[PDB]
């Protein structure tokens, strides 16, 4: 066991070496905290001077001599340069979280702060989306054709609502990390996870047994659009057809609310979710077309 | 507008100063990456030498002379010291996540790595738990006494299942950050969020209208126990009474499955969740009593 003793001697040497490295590490951590305080002060002073200078550009915008007109145009080009460069250093800098991520994960720092790390996280997000849309597809056209029971549709709706919550957490991380994808999309995911829930708690009458087929076909259309929307990371006509299929569902269910003598409250709170999810995404696509135009 | 020009001159000076600080910051980031690679190598070599040395202690454990017996006892005291000290530097060190947090948040680093930051995060977690158990309490005894409708019970069950998922994400962060609270508790939260779901999808017959009252009283007992379990951060007798109330629910619903001529599948998948949640938490408490003893 003397071998263990001499090995211990070697590990004590390595232990004091790692103690040295760990206390150097703690010194570096204190230096990092100091520079984070300094950069936060820099954020404050930079944004203060930004609002002051755009106020100066605002009240200087009124008409005067040609020389100050050249000065205003020149300062406009520079102020565009100002926002681009401060967007760069505000991208790398670690940043306070939003509100929803604050409400779920609490006060914790999730900023990668690295270009290649952001790229890798985007690839991971794309891979996760493809995998779970494969599982959902093998369940939409599957549930429609083999198993016609209530319990499997409940399980499928649990999987859809869980999937939508995971996507909204992921996209909150993605927005607080890097590029701004803020717009219709995050509110689209919120209203779509609300839509998942209403279908689940129907009282399983004949009316659910009629609306089930159109809902499952609509899901198949949604899975195919998201799948082809990833292989690209063409798409527009199938997106228009998705909007029109959504309109088909909305009109059919809205007419269905009048047809039966007695209505649940859940056939009429559910149609208007489809209609809001029509006017939102379709018009956003035409805005992207105008962005293309 | 010449004031803006001279201010610009000052901001260009501050801009090159912040460019200097930012490139120093990037140099420090590269140094951090290098020391993280070094400390990961240290992790590998330390754990390798740990398994080798505990193997040496294992096959050296066999009976021999008194001198090596003193050596084995002495090395046992030191190896306990070895695990304590390596637990310390493996606590501060940033660490790879588990599996569930990997499945939800993806590959992202959530290690605070700071004692006071961990303490602050624990206080935030305690505050969040108290606030949402207040909201749930004002809903359990509330739903029971004023509003007897299906939709409000669905909303309350949505709030409970959302609350349980948020707690399991928070405790995953807490375990991957600091102390080991791994045991019955995280699996308890998983089976309890499974329990929330089964109650929600009942077909609203008379039988649900009978089981509702005992479920809501049980929730009130649960909210009071969690509230008193926080004010401490006494508890044992009310915890025993919670277990026995859980047994009351289990026996009543198990007898209820036989009483009615026709049974849904959801009165018999739901009772055994209560029974598993009885044998688990009660026996864990007596283990804590034995830990006290």
């Amino acid at each position: 066991l003397e071998r263990c003793e001499r090995e211990w001697h070697e590990l004590e040497g390595e232990f004091q070496e790692l103690q040295e490295t760990h206390r150097i590490y703690k010194q570096k951590l204190e230096e990092l905290a100091a520079l984070q305080t300094l950069c936060s002060s820099s954020i404050s002073k930079q944004k203060k001077h930004l609002k002051d200078l755009k106020l100066t550009l605002q009240r200087c915008k009124r008409h005067a001599s040609r020389e100050e007109a050249e000065l205003v145009q020149q300062m406009a080009a520079n102020i565009k340069e100002r926002q681009d460069v401060f967007f760069d250093m505000e991208a790398y800098l670690p940043k306070k979280n939003g509100l929803y991520l604050n409400l779920v994960l609490g006060n914790v720092n999730v900023t990668l702060l690295s270009n290649q790390a952001k790229f890798a996280y985007k690839d991971e997000y794309e891979k996760f989306k493809l995998y779970l849309t494969i599982i959902l597809l093998l369940g939409a056209v599957a549930c429609r054709f083999v198993l016609h029971y209530r319990v499997t549709d409940e399980v499928f709706n649990f999987l859809l609502v869980w999937y939508y919550c995971t996507l909204t957490i992921r996209e909150s991380i993605l927005i607080s990390n890097g590029s701004r994808i803020k717009g219709w999309w995050v509110s689209h995911h919120y209203v779509s996870t609300f839509l998942s829930g209403v279908m689940l708690t129907w009282p399983n009458g004949p009316i659910y047994q009629k609306f089930r087929n159109q809902f499952l076909a609509f899901s198949i259309f949604q899975s195919c659009v998201q799948f082809l929307q990833y292989y690209y990371q063409f798409l527009l006509p199938f997106l228009f057809c998705g909007h029109f299929w959504q309109l088909y569902n909305a009109v059919t269910l809205f007419e269905l609310s009048s047809h039966e003598e007695c209505r649940e409250w859940q056939v009429f709170v559910l149609a208007f979710t489809f209609l809001i999810l029509f006017l939102g995404n379709f018009l956003t696509t035409l805005k992207v077309v105008h962005a293309k135009l």
